[PDB]
């Protein structure tokens, strides 16, 4: 769609500006604090005065100060082009910006002899970078990659700030240069057609050199992620089914929805009940052989359709990654019966076999049967991570790392074990961590330490089927953090 209103690198007087000199009243735009991460700020101009709104995200949603929380900014502001929930406040104009750091094909300071180390090497037909030139003063130089094969370089200028080819057209930004070129693509004059397939993979590394990667990220980590981010705006899916009235609190969150593509269905319902077939969970697919469902903290009205994901799907493991209250606020209600109790939730039975207490996690081993059948017993493990901090994440991986680790060879003893169930509050941030995590590890056991991980692209996999995985940097470089950390214990 767009999400050009983010400026990454502008501060709270140039956003004011902006909008009061390239602005009317209507125009808005989001932009995020240098100075603390997590912090964002929706600056809208109405009537002649702009006015600032804080976004806060400590690792599990956006936090709009006099508003809602969203899954990520783009679902944010949809939400409120469309509605008038922000008292009142128009989103009417987007003000685009120029800047091309978050630019998948931007690489910024770059030289031409690495230019061509990287697109040889690592390219094929159709990949192409955009670079600060390596010969001029401030100009930019475009590199193509043609055949299965050469290696064209056109040169962008900087003409009384338009960017040109040297003739045509003079665009406002690198942006509408490229984008109008992948629309148009230049041709030589022997036939040679520049064809702009997709920008040229950088992040994709062996996973033995990940520390290395690490090292460079840590002169980074924050330009790559929201590079990433920027490709949120492809996620937009559609969330129907969570929208309708008779799902409305259903939901812990009431915008924080699943995308009706992969979300989880509720089969063998109440005849009696007129809706019984929805629940905020969705099906994770990774490689789109170990499945997930991330799922959000039940409420009290949740607990037995809950129950009925867990039957229905035929899963035997739970990760919990929150506590039942944390700050002060609800997070997730006490699904599961006391120990040695056995509890009934509608058609489902739920017996607390013996519970098992570690140093950063419970085991909760767990009896679940169906109401009437005999043999619909079956044991399910929930592993209630405790440790985990209400801000930011665990400084070191070490912890989360043995957790998973003994939920992986708990969930390889079952046979026909369903999809792993994952939720912490809202279902997205800290879930989303564990599950990129747990996808990155389970490529290192099968293929080594010498295979191809990347991390932008499996959380971009994962996003597109929950919204807004993984959700802060921090979760992102933790990521990082924990693969690096696995890959040096071996
Ligand atoms: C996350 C990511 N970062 C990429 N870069 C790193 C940063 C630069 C550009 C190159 C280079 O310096 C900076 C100015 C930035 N401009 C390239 C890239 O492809 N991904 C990606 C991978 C898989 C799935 C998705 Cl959705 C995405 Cl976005």
């Amino acid at each position: 769609t767009s999400r050009r209103w983010f400026h990454p690198n502008i501060t709270g007087v140039e956003a004011e500006n902006l909008l009061l000199t390239r602005g009317v009243d209507g125009s808005f735009l989001a932009r995020p604090s240098k100075s603390n991460p997590g912090d964002f700020t929706l600056s809208v101009r109405r009537n002649g005065a702009v006015t600032h709104i804080k976004i806060q995200n400590t690792g599990d949603y956006y936090d709009l100060y006099g508003g809602e929380k969203f899954a990520t900014l783009a679902e944010l502001v949809q939400y409120y082009m469309e509605h008038h929930g922000q008292l009142v406040i128009e989103l009417k104009y987007p003000l685009n910006c120029a800047d091309p750091t978050s630019e998948r094909w931007f690489h910024g300071h770059l030289s031409g002899k690495e230019a061509e180390k990287l697109l040889t090497e690592k390219g094929k037909h159709g990949s192409f970078l955009v670079r600060e030139s390596q010969s001029h003063p401030g100009d930019f130089v475009l590199s193509v990659r043609t055949g299965d094969s050469k290696v064209t370089h056109v040169m962008i200028r900087c003409q009384e700030l338009k960017y040109d080819v040297g003739g045509g057209e003079r665009f406002d930004s690198l942006t509408d240069l490229v984008e109008h070129y992948k629309k148009n693509p230049m041709v030589e004059t022997l036939g040679t057609v520049l064809q702009l397939k997709q920008p040229l993979n950088t992040t994709r590394i062996n996973a033995a050199e990940i520390e290395s990667r690490v090292r460079e990220l840590s002169k980074g980590f924050w330009e790559e992620f929201e590079t990433l981010q920027q490709q949120e705006c492809k996620l937009l899916y559609s969330r129907k089914e969570g929208q309708r009235q008779e799902n409305k609190n259903k939901n812990r969150y009431k915008n924080i929805l699943p995308f009706d593509h992969t979300r989880v269905v509720l089969h063998d319902g109440d005849p009696n009940e007129p809706v019984s077939d929805y629940i905020n969970a969705n099906i994770i697919m990774p490689e789109f052989k170990k499945s997930y469902i991330a799922t959000q903290g039940c409420l009290q009205n949740t607990v037995n359709d809950f129950w009925r994901m867990v039957f229905q799907e035929n899963s035997r493991v739970i990760v919990m990654t929150t506590k039942e209250v944390e700050r002060g606020k609800s997070k997730c209600v006490k699904y599961w019966p006391d120990e040695y109790a056995l509890k009934e939730y509608g058609v489902m039975r739920v017996r607390n076999v013996k519970e098992s207490a570690a140093h950063d996690y419970t085991l909760r081993e767990l009896k679940l049967s169906k109401v009437g059948q005999g043999n619909t017993e079956r044991t399910v493990w929930q592993y209630h991570f405790r440790t985990w901090p209400d801000h930011g994440v665990p400084s070191d991986p070490g912890g989360v790392l043995d957790f998973l680790e003994e939920v992986h060879h708990k969930q390889e003893s079952i046979m026909d074990a369903g999809p792993v169930v994952v939720h912490c509050s809202a279902g997205i941030g800290r879930t989303g961590t564990f599950i990129v995590i747990d996808i990155l590890i389970d490529i290192i056991r099968e293929k080594g330490v010498d295979c191809d991980i990347d991390v932008p692209k499996t959380i971009q996999m994962v996003r597109s089927q929950r919204s807004g995985m993984v959700q802060t940097e921090a979760q992102y470089r933790f990521i990082y953090m924990a693969v690096q950390h696995y890959i040096e214990t071996l």
